């Protein structure tokens, strides 16, 4: 990643690994080590992601928001 | 939220997302991104919440307390 | 507690809540909010506890050790 | 360990305890408190490890990488 990986990884139902970085992104990494997608927030993603029953990925950011990200890497919503 | 979301979200049995904020609050957010409730502690909620078998939400605060919050957002107890 | 509760709580099989504090202790709190026991390490317990299959509670400390604590609050071992 | 254990332990299917240290290593500790192996990254391992379905251990490092480590302590891959 572009900065410290302070965030703790979460593992999806299909093995996808999700983790934040101080480079401001939430990363979705395939089990083979190849990027699935990254999603840019406005600040360090120190928070560790959680995965909902429908696969939504939730994570906080130092930009003050809680993010809900769809499994395909598109924003679902953010809460300030 | 009002400050960095350092805390890592927890997901309840009904999909509710709980997370602390450096704005001093524990947040309960519905899966649709709308606030269910927030609970104010005396300092940053860096700690990440855990959910008990009866749904109680437990989280630490930089105000020195461990909080137990009922699912409706009312204080159950705090331990110094 | 005596200092910031940075650590994230873990919940045991019987509902006991375990959490570290920057006051250097690992706390075991009953679901009713009353202390079961506390265990003193040599520095802040920022690490969040994990519970093994036999109930052992594991947590790191800023004193450089990983601690294994028995369910009764007595040290099992520490690893430097 | 050689430095603060900020990381939060993860427990494997066989009881192995995995945790990072600010000494830059990911540690695998047997339930008896004896080292199984340690793996050196390039910076503090503040991130808390997660365990995949095949036992792979994933953890971030302040060296900017997400690491995937095999259960025997050998690198599987790292993602920058
Ligand atoms: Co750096
Ligand atoms: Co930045
Ligand atoms: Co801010
Ligand atoms: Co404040
Ligand atoms: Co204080
Ligand atoms: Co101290
Ligand atoms: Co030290
Ligand atoms: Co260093």
């Amino acid at each position: 990643t572009g900065g410290s990986v302070h965030s703790s990884p979460a593992i999806g139902q299909d093995g996808t690994i999700y983790v934040g970085s101080n480079d401001h992104y939430l990363y979705a990494i395939n089990p083979n080590g190849k990027l699935k997608w990254k999603f840019e927030t406005g600040g360090s993603v120190h928070s560790s992601p959680a995965i909902g029953q429908d696969g939504t990925i939730y994570v906080g950011s130092n930009d003050h928001y809680l993010y809900a990200i769809n499994p395909n890497g598109k924003l679902k919503w953010k809460f300030e």
